[PDB]
């Protein structure tokens, strides 16, 4: 039975959205996104796996928060980041990616975001909505961004990061194996301020799961 | 003169909108799409004639049904199913239709929709907002889908499906003469349940509009 | 220090919006674009330099006029018109250009339009919003194009009209200086009513800034 959708606070406006996937063999895996209070209006980071997953995010921030999500980015081109993307159209939220995920993301048969974000060179970076969105380079995928809050100074790994002490890196198949390792140093360089990071597939930690990414992934 | 825009209830939650446009030497000509209830909101299925038809729906469901029109559906791309989507789009209303039948809108002038469906293959069928999308082969037009809505069992076969007891095809300048029988033949097998069926040119019916509709177009 | 931005009526229902640039040497630098009433919305002619200007032009029609934003047209692929479309598309604002200017904006890390005005050849004018829309042919640039509102009879020839009785061109590095003239010429032959000119870089004037700039671009 699949899990339920959970939201959780990490600071001042910043909120984790939760959603589960039931995968066989293993079971319910969860995938985590934000969030991130602008005002008297939200911006979204990442869908959750499917439309109702998404939409039941979509209606936490308009009649919790009272601060409707706007727009939204979304960190690669796989179903636990944009397997909700109609649900965002549908109910009014502006989409945002790379080109190079919505490429991606359309051969895969996910709908690609609205508007394109500009950085496509390893270490570019650019400001979204109070956010600073960085292209590390290839490493879970080749198209994978980060997202860092300086308010909080919480940085959002997405599934660049692996979770806790793990050794496993997850499903490789389009990974940048020769890369990876960098890009979480490209990252953790970047946003030394953040002690707070968050992956995709596990619990929120500290700079340790960098630490701990980088080095199961390194050559 | 140009006759007015007409709403009549099908069943709990299912609307007919109808407009007309003037076409020498025969004059008035209908064009029927249809509003459905989902909720707290509303989906359409196909423009009217142009922007102006096309904005009186909108206003139609926002201030008689309390359910505005949040996304659409556009079963093929001519200018009675697409003529309007100027004023969705200003409106909005969330635009779907193919990939097919965007290249076409966009060859022949008509703006495309701004999300695709992702049917392609004949007798591929896809779940969107309650309803179910059927592609089922070219017919009327390469491109045309049908939809159904299974609460009320209510089939909209748009221009694929001939009105009444008639034996005229319409204009057939890109018909697929060969298939469009068997397209309707499709549509018939993958909806049994439907005993109310719409064509965009002529009154609602019965299932004999189908059959009508295959014999007149069969080789 | 750069200048705030500012709105003046011109005229029922119309008015201008002007936001302003430092740019060395010469120092602040206005642009010119319209907000137009349409009952209980609004519509934009251009976008201001930068997204925080145009968030503001926004506002204002939401909170001053209480006839907010629902669409917008922009007349070239420049940061003065163009600057802001991000702002424009997560406040809800539909946004139109023509394909060429679409085209041209992605090239130069602008972001184009939602929607394509189908103007391309030179003289196409098309009714948009109660206005009328005229590709006059090359000028300033080759995609610029000029906008009509014909209840007071104001015409915005944006980049493509020189203010006052300056003798400078701008910036022409993509201007087309043979056709200019011409286009100036198309424009004042078009719409021969407006005795209300507003360019890009100067203060609203007459009709005599449409007959000096054609002499100082003439060949
Ligand atoms: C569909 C997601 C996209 S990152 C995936 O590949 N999964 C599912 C959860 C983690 C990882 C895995 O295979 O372990
Ligand atoms: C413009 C429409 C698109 S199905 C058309 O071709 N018409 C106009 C109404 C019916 C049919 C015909 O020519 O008979
Ligand atoms: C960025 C704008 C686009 S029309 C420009 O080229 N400018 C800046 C203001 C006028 C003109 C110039 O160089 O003089
Ligand atoms: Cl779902
Ligand atoms: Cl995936
Ligand atoms: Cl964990
Ligand atoms: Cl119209
Ligand atoms: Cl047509
Ligand atoms: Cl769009
Ligand atoms: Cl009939
Ligand atoms: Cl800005
Ligand atoms: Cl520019
Ligand atoms: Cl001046
Ligand atoms: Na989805
Ligand atoms: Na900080
Ligand atoms: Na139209
Ligand atoms: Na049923
Ligand atoms: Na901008
Ligand atoms: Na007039
Ligand atoms: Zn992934
Ligand atoms: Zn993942
Ligand atoms: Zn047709
Ligand atoms: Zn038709
Ligand atoms: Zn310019
Ligand atoms: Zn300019």
């Amino acid at each position: 039975a699949e899990k339920p959708v959970e939201f959780v606070k990490l600071g001042t406006g910043v909120w984790m959205h939760t959603g589960y996937k039931v995968v066989p063999p293993w079971g319910n895996i969860r995938t985590n996104g934000l969030i991130i209070e602008r005002g008297d209006y939200s911006v979204l980071v990442d869908t959750a796996w499917n439309d109702a997953q998404t939409a039941e995010i979509v209606a936490w921030a308009k009649d919790t928060l009272q601060k409707p999500i706007r727009a939204s980015i979304h960190t690669h081109a796989h179903s636990d980041k944009m397997g909700g993307m109609d649900a965002l159209h549908m109910l009014g939220v502006e989409t945002f990616a790379t080109d190079l995920t919505n490429r991606l993301a359309i051969e895969r048969g996910l709908m690609p975001a609205k508007n394109v974000l500009n950085i496509s060179e390893i270490g570019s970076q650019i400001e979204w909505e109070g956010l600073t969105i960085l292209y590390p380079g290839g490493g879970h995928s080749e198209d994978n961004i980060v997202v860092n809050e300086g308010v909080n100074n919480i940085l959002f790994g997405g599934c660049m990061i692996r979770p806790g002490m793990t050794t496993s890196l997850g499903n490789i198949d389009d990974a940048n194996l020769g890369y990876w390792s960098k890009a979480v140093e490209n990252a953790a360089n970047a946003f030394p301020d953040s002690q707070i990071v968050i992956p995709s597939h596990g619990k929120p930690a500290g700079r340790e799961i960098l630490k701990n990414t980088a080095y199961i992934t390194r050559p």
